[PDB]
């Protein structure tokens, strides 16, 4: 047997500002309900991606299928006992190199597209060190994301609260500092 | 308000063969629901650990004193909201440095103190590399954890199965190549 109502993807992507976004945006007006990562290689960023499903094998086929001829190395997890269990909690670590982060809890409306639409607008003119976001079938997702510094504060309290998304800088999170920060 | 369900900590132990076993003799007959490390300092191990709980604030309190009294770095994560939505799932990450590991998924009963005597049973032979555990309210807690190889290969497959608890070599697993080997 096959598992049916979600397909869960190991995703390789670029380790680069924007790279989360042009890979959503290739799932499209799909219902993300998992994406988690943190920063690790600066070349190869890797990602647990979970999409529900309404079509079972064949749709995970066709996303499978999708993100390959995208030009995206996928290795197909919904079947993977241990993933399923135990690795889907499990990503996080420190940075192979330190960084300076901000980190920001938000809360976006569930819908097919949202974490596509979530990811535009945070926009892309800061680089992501952090995302975990599993879907509760609620309203509502609650994302935690990281984002170096860079040149400038990142802007997301301001910005990301006037827009609709709810926002608060997490950056001095005892559990972060104990667990992720690096 | 307070939680009043569960403890979570975060806790500093030593990187060392057998520390784990030494950390839950501490906590002794308690029902120890969570479980969470990945090797990353080679001196001191983060672990994120939960305690189910029936006094409430005061017993987390207590549980506490007795770490600290123990000799025990202990951070009380029971009421941040960062840790109980998000870092939970967050232990993980690559080592420091290159491990050779051996990974398997284990079953034990639930009931107090089951954690502790899985630990023993293990035995201390091998240094834990990664641990994996969270309580799903059901008769048998679900493990996985990794094992560095040291200079016999480890013998958890004949031994623990000897020993009536369920485990399976899972080295190979996918998602523990993608997400966590190293
Ligand atoms: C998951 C985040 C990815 C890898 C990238 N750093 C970005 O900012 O889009
Ligand atoms: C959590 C595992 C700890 C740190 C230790 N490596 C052990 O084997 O007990």
């Amino acid at each position: 047997s096959h598992e049916q109502r979600e397909a869960l993807l190991a995703v390789t992507i670029p380790e680069e500002k924007g790279s989360a976004l042009k890979f959503c945006q290739l799932l499209g007006g799909r219902s993300v309900t998992e994406f988690n990562y943190r920063f690790a290689d600066a070349k190869n960023a890797c990602i647990f991606v979970g999409v529900r499903l309404s079509r079972g094998l064949e749709e995970r086929k066709e996303i499978l299928q999708m993100l390959n001829d995208g030009g995206y190395s996928v290795v197909d997890l919904s079947d993977d006992e241990m993933a399923k269990l135990h690795v889907r909690y499990m990503v996080g670590g420190r940075p192979s190199h330190p960084l300076q982060e901000r980190l920001y809890s938000f809360e976006f409306p569930e819908s097919p597209g949202a974490l596509l639409r979530f990811l535009n607008t945070l926009g892309t003119y800061w680089n992501i060190s952090l995302f975990h976001y599993r879907s509760h079938g609620t309203d509502y997702g609650r994302v935690l994301a990281a984002f170096e510094l860079g040149d400038h504060e990142p802007d997301f309290e301001t910005r990301l609260n006037e827009l609709g998304y709810d926002c608060h800088d997490e950056t001095n999170n005892p559990a972060f500092r104990f667990f992720l920060a690096g």
